[PDB]
C-alpha cells in the first residue's frame, strides 16, 4: 500500500515519537492486509524492542512485531530472524510479549522451523526465568486472583507442552533432561496447585509424545508418586500420568523403582532423610495399591510377590497411624479386588507377618485408623476361609492369622 509505504518509510526514519505513531498504525495497517509483506516492517522495527528504549517505543514496536509473525508464507530464514529478534536480549517488563511473540510465530508450537534446534533450549531458559519471577511475586504478595507472572507462567507451560506435541523430534536427549530437571524442581517447590497440573501435564506430553530417559525416571516417578499421595486435588490427574508411564518400556523399570523406594529404605537417624525417604515410601505404597489392580492384558506390568513383601516389611516397622493404614490398605486390596492373582499361588504367612505388625499400631465408672483396616481384613480372611474352604490352599496361614489378630 501507498499509505503503509508512508508509515515505513517514518517507522525507519522519524524521531523516535514518530516512529512509535507510525508503529502504532502499521500495526493497524498490517492487521488489514495480513496478505502484504511484514519483512521490511520487521527491519525497520526490531531495534524498538532493544530495552534500552523506553516502554511506550518498546511495547508499539512490540505488538507491530507480534502482528507481524503470524504473516503465513514468510520463508525459513525469515522465520529465524524472527526468532533471534523476539528471544534474545529483551526487558524483563516485556516477558508477555515475547511468550505471545513466540506461540504467535510457533502457531500454538505447531511450527518451529528456522530455530528447530533453539526451540527447546530457550523454553527450558525461559520455564527458569518465568518461574523465578512468580515466586518472588508470590513471596511479596504474602509479605505486603493470578498475577501477571503466574499468567506467564501458565501460558509458558501450555506452550511447553505443545511445542513437545507438535516437534519433540527436534528434542535432544539432554535437552528433555535439562526440561524434567526443571518441572521436577518446579513440583516439589511451588505454592500454587496449578503449576502441579501444569507441569503433570507437560509430563504427560513428554511420555505421550516423545521419551523420558532412563536415568529421569526414579525423580518423574519420585515426583509424581509423591503429588499422587500428597496432593489429594490431583490425584486422578497424576495416576494418568503414570499409568501411561506403566505402561510402557518403563514399566519393568517403574515397578522396580517402586519397590526401590520400600526395598532401598533403611531407618535414618536424620529426620530429614527419615522423611525424605518415608515421603518416597508413602507415595510408592498409593501407587503400588493402584498399580496391582492392574492386569498384564490392560497392559500393565506385574509385581513381584517375594519382592513387594519384602519391602512391604521394612516400612511396616517405622511410622504410625496412618502409614500402618497404608500398608494394610495396600494388603486389603490384594485379598479383595476378587483376590489379587499376585497372590493365588503363594504362601500368605510372610504377608501375614506384615499385616499383624501394622496391628501394632493399633471400676465400671473408668471404662472411657488402623482398627479400620484390621476389621477390614479380617472379615475379609475369614470370608475366604468360609467360603472356599479345604479348596483355599492358604488356609492354614490364614488361620494362624486371625489368631494373632484376636488376640
Amino acid at each position: 500500500s501507498p499509505e503503509q509505504a508512508d508509515l515505513v518509510a517514518k517507522l525507519k526514519n522519524g524521531h523516535l515519537s514518530e516512529r512509535v505513531l507510525a508503529a502504532n498504525k502499521l500495526r493497524f495497517a498490517v492487521v488489514d492486509f495480513p496478505l502484504n509483506p511484514v519483512h521490511a516492517i520487521w527491519h525497520a522495527a526490531k531495534d524498538m524492542i532493544h530495552p534500552e528504549n523506553p516502554d511506550n517505543a518498546r511495547q508499539a514496536s512490540w505488538e507491530l512485531l507480534i502482528e507481524c509473525v503470524k504473516y503465513p508464507n514468510s520463508t525459513e530464514l525469515e522465520r529465524s530472524e524472527y526468532f533471534h529478534t523476539l528471544t534474545g536480549p529483551a526487558h524483563s517488563k516485556d516477558f508477555c510479549y515475547q511468550l505471545v511473540a513466540l506461540e504467535q510465530l510457533t502457531n500454538h508450537g505447531r511450527n518451529i522451523a528456522g530455530f528447530y534446534y533453539e526451540m527447546f533450549p530457550l523454553l527450558t531458559l525461559w520455564l527458569n526465568q518465568a518461574y523465578r519471577a512468580a515466586r518472588d511475586a508470590r513471596k511479596l504478595a504474602l509479605a505486603r486472583p493470578a498475577s501477571p507472572e503466574d499468567k506467564n507462567l501458565s501460558q509458558l507451560f501450555a506452550l511447553v507442552k505443545d511445542v513437545i506435541k507438535f516437534n519433540f523430534k527436534f528434542a535432544t536427549d539432554d535437552v528433555i533432561a535439562g526440561l524434567i530437571d526443571m518441572l521436577l524442581k518446579i513440583c516439589m517447590l511451588t505454592s500454587v496447585e496449578d503449576d502441579l497440573r501444569a507441569c503433570i501435564h507437560v509430563i504427560e506430553s513428554l511420555v505421550t509424545f516423545g521419551s523420558i530417559p532412563t536415568n529421569k525416571l526414579k525423580y518423574c516417578i519420585q515426583v509424581l508418586s509423591s503429588i499422587h499421595c500428597l496432593v489429594p486435588s490431583l490425584q486422578k490427574e497424576a495416576w494418568h500420568t503414570i499409568s501411561i508411564i506403566c505402561r510402557s518400556h518403563h514399566g519393568q523399570s517403574t515397578v522396580r523403582i517402586l519397590l526401590d523406594f520400600l526395598r532401598s529404605y533403611s531407618p535414618n537417624p536424620d529426620k530429614n532423610r527419615e522423611k525424605d525417604t518415608v515421603r518416597d515410601v508413602r507415595g510408592a505404597l498409593s501407587v503400588l495399591q493402584k498399580l496391582l489392580r492392574k492386569t498384564a492384558e490392560k497392559g500393565y506390568p506385574q509385581v513381584p510377590l517375594s519382592l513387594l513383601v519384602g519391602g512391604l516389611a521394612n516400612v511396616s516397622k517405622s511410622s504410625s497411624t496412618r502409614v500402618a493404614t497404608e500398608i494394610l490398605r495396600l494388603i486389603n486390596s490384594l485379598f479383595h479386588g476378587n483376590i489379587n492373582p499376585i497372590l493365588v499361588e503363594e504362601h500368605w504367612e510372610p504377608i501375614f507377618d506384615v499385616a499383624a505388625q501394622c496391628a501394632t499400631k493399633a471400676p465400671t465408672v473408668a471404662k472411657e485408623n488402623v482398627s479400620l483396616q484390621l476389621k477390614h481384613l479380617i472379615l475379609r480372611v475369614e470370608n475366604l476361609i468360609v467360603h472356599q474352604g479345604p479348596e483355599l490352599l492358604q488356609r492354614d496361614d490364614c488361620m494362624k492369622f486371625l489368631i494373632r489378630v484376636q488376640h
